[PDB]
């Protein structure tokens, strides 16, 4: 069937739309070239309907099926508790889109009795109406990016007190069930380090190592009725409470298999037949669905001793090589069986013999050396994105810090030690706000995180290593030099020379903003000072962290 019919209607913007740069006083501090940098706006939505609109056909095998059986085994092994409303309310982002209902995100979250009330009837129609699709709105993606232009993503999802009933019924089960499903081929339990690890580990484990990224195209939009009721009746399996077998039933019926589609100007813009972007089974859907494909297909191709890494839509594959005739040949059957599965490529698959050469999650593996002259491997990506929304952040308040995140995730890498923490620091020592908390998202979950914290957040997820590796790679250091005359970044050597003042200034302010200049700065001094364990680093309750991934699932923890 259709992925998606259209009415003509046009995909609205709720407010203006900036597509260039927004340039304040501290722009050019960070990036010349504002002509490369720029935002996806609905003004673009049209081309991306094109793109995302196709009929999809599906063949279904032996090694499907099997592969199916042995996820529902496992599968019926979770036991998942139901949300209350109250629980199901506090993981409501406090900037999530408010309801059509007479309430918003703040009054879900204080837990005020209109909100309270109208998703209990939400939670009752729920349990008495299995069949009457549920409305969404589709929107635009405001995302920042540098020019290569990308046409605006598209976010399709249902009103506010239909996503808490989602929560309700399902996020205990898209929390926990994908990881007994797929085990260590689950790619949201790790941390960037322990995925390093489970990529190296699994590359040493073959006689003759060989690896692919295989990108689908618009993955959504390949998800058909049948792979969305094949989930839920993996999600079905699990040992749950009446209430929540029948919310999760009549979500799938109303919701996630399809239904109207809506502008935010209450225009019908027609009908959707694939996965919605925005719901809360988005994560755990896509990532069951691609691993049961590209499982099937693995047996199809005959690929020796596989292990798969999957996150969401994101797939990555190690295996034993047969040469680079059998391994090509292998490849193009695996992506026959994908492409009868309905996952065809976007870019075809390239079998790789350098580990470090493998993206996947828009990062690869890379080297460096810790204090000791220890080689050390570290998760990195081209900077070149991060820098983009580094620069709009600057100039412009966002309610996701990508910044924040991004030091976060990727504390080891050469540019954001260098980069990112050089500039955002100073900029919050100029408006003294070092202590005022922001949101970032990582792996799609909203999380409010002091600046100050820093170092111990990064000494607990990468460890103490983070603020002393030195010496990377050559094709590393390249990417990122190549990355900063593209977008007229200044030279490293002018950020060591920034670095040197905000650790000084850091320092000078003694306590956390201290410990901050000490840790995350040490590597701009040549005399580097002696770290040890932070104390207060085992109290931070990072539970929850690297447990599932919940894109357009709109979950603040
Ligand atoms: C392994 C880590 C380091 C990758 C970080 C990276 C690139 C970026 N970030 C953050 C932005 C600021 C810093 C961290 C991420 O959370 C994700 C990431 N976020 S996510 O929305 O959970 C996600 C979704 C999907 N596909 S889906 C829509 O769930 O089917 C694939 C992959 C992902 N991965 C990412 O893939």
């Amino acid at each position: 069937s259709m992925s998606y019919t259209w009415t003509g209607a046009l995909i609205t913007p709720c407010a203006a739309e900036e597509s260039k740069l927004p340039i304040n006083a501290l722009s050019n501090s960070l990036l010349r070239h504002h002509n490369m940098v720029y935002a996806t706006t609905s003004r673009s939505a049209g081309l991306r309907q094109k793109k995302v609109t196709f009929d999809r056909l599906q063949v279904l095998d032996d090694h499907y099926r099997d592969v199916l059986k042995e996820m529902k085994a496992k599968a019926s092994t979770v036991k998942a508790k139901l949300l209350s409303v109250e629980e199901a309310c506090k993981l409501t982002p406090p900037h999530s889109a408010k309801s059509k209902f007479g309430y918003g995100a703040k009054d879900v979250r204080n837990l005020s009795s209109k909100a309270v009330n109208h998703i209990h009837s939400v939670w009752k129609d729920l349990l008495e109406d299995t069949v009457t699709p549920i409305d969404t709105t589709i929107m635009a993606k405001n995302e920042v990016f540098c020019v290569q232009r990308k046409p605006a993503r598209l976010i399709v999802f249902p009103d506010l007190g239909v996503r808490v009933c989602e929560k309700m019924a399902l996020y205990d089960v898209v929390s926990t069930l994908p990881q007994v499903v797929m085990g260590s081929s689950y790619g949201f339990q790790y941390s960037p380090g322990q995925r390093v690890e489970f990529l190296v580990n699994t590359w040493k484990s073959k006689k003759n190592p060989m690896g692919f990224s295989y990108d689908t195209r618009c993955f959504d939009s390949t998800v058909t009725e049948n792979d969305i009721r094949v989930e839920e009746s993996i999600y079905q399996c699990c040992d749950l409470a009446p209430e929540a077998r029948q919310a999760i039933k009549s979500l799938t019926e109303r919701l996630y298999i399809g239904g109207p589609l809506t502008n935010s100007k209450g225009q019908n813009c027609g009908y959707r037949r694939c996965r919605a972007s925005g719901v809360l089974t988005t994560s755990c859907g896509n990532t069951l669905t691609c691993y049961l494909k590209a499982s099937a297909a693995c047996r199809a191709a005959k690929l020796q001793d596989c292990t798969m890494l999957v996150n969401g839509d994101d797939l990555v594959v190690i295996c034993e090589s047969a040469g680079t005739q059998e391994d090509a040949a292998s490849l193009r059957v695996f992506t026959e069986a994908m492409t009868r599965y309905s996952a065809p490529p976007g870019d075809p698959p390239q079998p790789e013999y350098d580990l470090e050469l493998i993206t996947s999650c828009s990062s690869n593996v890379s080297v460096a050396h810790d204090a000791s002259g220890k080689r050390v491997y570290y998760l990195t990506r081209d900077p070149t994105t991060p820098l983009a929304r580094a620069a709009w952040e600057t100039a412009r308040h966002t309610p996701v810090n990508s910044w924040l995140g991004n030091i976060i995730m990727y504390a080891p890498t050469l540019w954001a030690r260098m980069i990112l923490m050089t500039h955002f620091f100073s900029i919050l020592l100029a408006q003294e706000q070092l202590e005022k908390a922001l949101d970032c998202q990582i792996y799609g979950a909203c999380y409010s995180i002091e600046p100050l914290d820093l170092p111990q957040i990064i000494e607990r997820l990468h460890g103490l290593s983070a603020f002393s590796l030195h010496s990377y790679s050559p094709g590393e250091i390249n990417r990122v030099a190549s990355c900063l005359r593209k977008l007229g970044v200044p030279p490293l050597r002018v950020w060591r020379h920034r670095a040197r003042s905000v650790r000084a200034r850091l320092l000078s302010q003694g306590g956390r903003a201290a410990t901050c200049g000490k840790y995350l700065f040490n590597w701009a001094v040549k005399t580097k000072l002696k770290l040890t364990p932070i104390p207060a680093a085992s109290q931070l309750d990072l539970s929850g962290w690297f447990v599932a991934g919940y894109s357009g699932g709109d979950i603040y923890h």
